[PDB]
């Protein structure tokens, strides 16, 4: 038993990682078959990042003005263009490591394993969560830049994020793997808000069903509530509005644990209006929402990577 | 910015792992060089479990008894033998995959990752602390013995953990590589106390410094303390003692925030006596020991694996 956050295995994701250089800035890309994507900021000086041409910056570069180095084997760059906010640098050699892989655009509230790297080099795995407002609370240094997010169904990696940024408030934005960036968000180094970060009901709820399956249970209460009842206290607690589509997506959890999601849904509505009471659930003094219902049942029915 | 629990990566390990079945009973086992380890109890019926005669089952064995599967590719053992409370099964293929590697026992208060596993196959990658008490507070189920934790400095995989038991209070226990307990814990199913769960005091104040990092600050009081004087509070809430030696450790994080040791003891005595008041830190509402004051620079100073 026990409950834990925890990353996909990083083994295939590893052996994709790359160094790219373009003049001064050194950051990480992603090899797959014969080609390299990496952040199109990889061009600009620093001075460039307060306000860049990215067209006007790309035209002065040529395919030798891009370092792609494999540990110290170094791939030569024979095309490059411009996807949106990433640029894609064509190799003379396809990686003998590329995984069976997808590019997957995910949805918000989905979760996803990030491979932090500095130079090409992995540095750690975490798990995070494409929060309603299109930021992840990740950890990303300078030199972090290129960094990818991934899941793993068996053998095919689905790669889903590209990091890009640190907003003022310290999260995190970034792109899919087809270079549009996550929420509003640009490739300069100005100012940006995301809006308000609301809470993933659906995953909290989730989390309550994996407490109730590890034996915490002091929060179950007595009482149960309606959709639109428990949605008018979500509102006030800046939650994610609950629909029919999460109930049925709970609908496993709640038919193993006995717990009816809107008898769950009272005990969490209790729970936003008293507080914990200093007390812990799953070793969290706070309402946990970066585990997906999919997360939750991998972590219950032990389902395992090849 | 930003601070997570982050794993290692896993590819050197994942290269590693392979499925043991004695009997009826699979687990995982690690194969380095031409060995695979697993615990022991890879040999016991469901019956044995409840008070094993090791060297009397084992007595009925043989090396054909032991089937060890790599994918899909069977390993033939030609040797095997019990240290404490690992088995080793000697095989007549060297793991082409094997990196560099150590065997070390960690000790209290240190982390490492560990790759679940399930029938050989890696299903994720979690960061634990050997507890004071030495249990770790994981997620394993059925099937997940064998796992390992480990640590990996640049290119050497130092393996401290496999897992083998979980005690009747949730969490887990398991041995060092050479088979060895950590903790007073037997490989038998029978009922077994970890001593007091103590809270990994050095660890929680490398936290605090890294908060500070972070840019986490309300908690940061005017106070400050002594040695004497902190652990006479520390041990009221079970808190280990902290030494001149933990000082030191803190002395990078101390010198770069410019908060003397001392004084953030002040602050998290106040935060022991007062409680968090409802505030979160570094996105938790309590006070966290898993992370070493080793964690917290790694993840301040951008250090890689190759
Ligand atoms: C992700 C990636 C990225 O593009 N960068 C770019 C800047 N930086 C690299 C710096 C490092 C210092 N510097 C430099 C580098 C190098 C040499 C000289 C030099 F002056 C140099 O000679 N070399 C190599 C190696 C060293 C050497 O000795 N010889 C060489 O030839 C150098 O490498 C200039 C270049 C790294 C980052 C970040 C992601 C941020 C969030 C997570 N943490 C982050 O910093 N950059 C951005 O996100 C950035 C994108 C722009 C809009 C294009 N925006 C941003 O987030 O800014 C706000 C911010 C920044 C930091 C923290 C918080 C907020
Ligand atoms: C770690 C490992 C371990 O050794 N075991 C042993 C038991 N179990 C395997 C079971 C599974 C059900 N069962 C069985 C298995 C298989 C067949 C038939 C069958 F009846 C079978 O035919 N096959 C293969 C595959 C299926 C098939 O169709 N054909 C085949 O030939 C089978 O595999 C009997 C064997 C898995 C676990 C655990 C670690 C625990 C902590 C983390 N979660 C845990 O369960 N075991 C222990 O820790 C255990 C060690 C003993 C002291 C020796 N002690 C323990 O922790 O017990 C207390 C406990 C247990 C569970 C939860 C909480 C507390």
């Amino acid at each position: 038993s026990g409950f834990r956050k925890m990353a996909f295995p990083s083994g295939k994701v590893e052996g994709c990682m790359v160094q790219v250089t373009c003049g001064t800035t050194t950051l990480n890309g992603l090899w797959l078959d014969d080609v390299v994507y990496c952040p199109r900021h990889v061009i600009c000086t620093s001075e460039d990042m307060l306000n860049p041409n990215y067209e006007d910056l790309l035209i002065r570069k040529s395919n030798h003005n891009f370092l792609v180095q494999a540990g110290n084997v170094q791939l030569r760059v024979i095309g490059h263009s411009m996807q949106n906010c990433v640029l894609k640098l064509k190799v003379d050699t396809a990686n003998p490591k590329t995984p069976k892989y997808k590019f997957v655009r995910i949805q918000p509230g989905q979760t996803f394993s990030v491979l932090a790297c500095y130079n090409g080099s992995p540095s750690g795995v975490y798990q995070c969560a494409m929060r309603p407002n299109f930021t992840i609370k990740g950890s990303f240094l300078n030199g972090s830049c290129g960094s990818v997010g991934f899941n793993i169904d068996y053998d095919c990696v689905s790669f889903c994020y590209m990091h890009h940024m640190e907003l003022p408030t310290g999260v995190h934005a970034g792109t899919d793997l087809e270079g549009n960036f996550y929420g509003p968000f640009v490739d300069r180094q100005t100012a940006q808000a995301a809006g308000t970060d609301t809470t993933i009901t659906v995953n909290v709820l989730a989390w309550l069903y994996a407490a109730v399956i590890n034996g915490d249970r002091w929060f179950l209460n007595r009482f149960t509530t309606t959709l639109n009842d428990f949605n008018l206290v979500a509102m006030k607690y800046n939650y994610e509005p609950l629909t029919q589509d999460h109930v049925d997506i709970l609908g496993p959890l709640s038919a193993q644990t006995g717990i009816a999601v809107l008898d769950m849904c009272a005990s969490l509505k209790e729970l936003l209006q008293n507080g914990m009471n200093g007390r812990t659930i799953l070793g969290s003094a706070l309402l946990e929402d970066e585990f997906t219902p999919f997360d939750v049942v991998r972590q219950c029915s032990g389902v395992t990577f090849q």
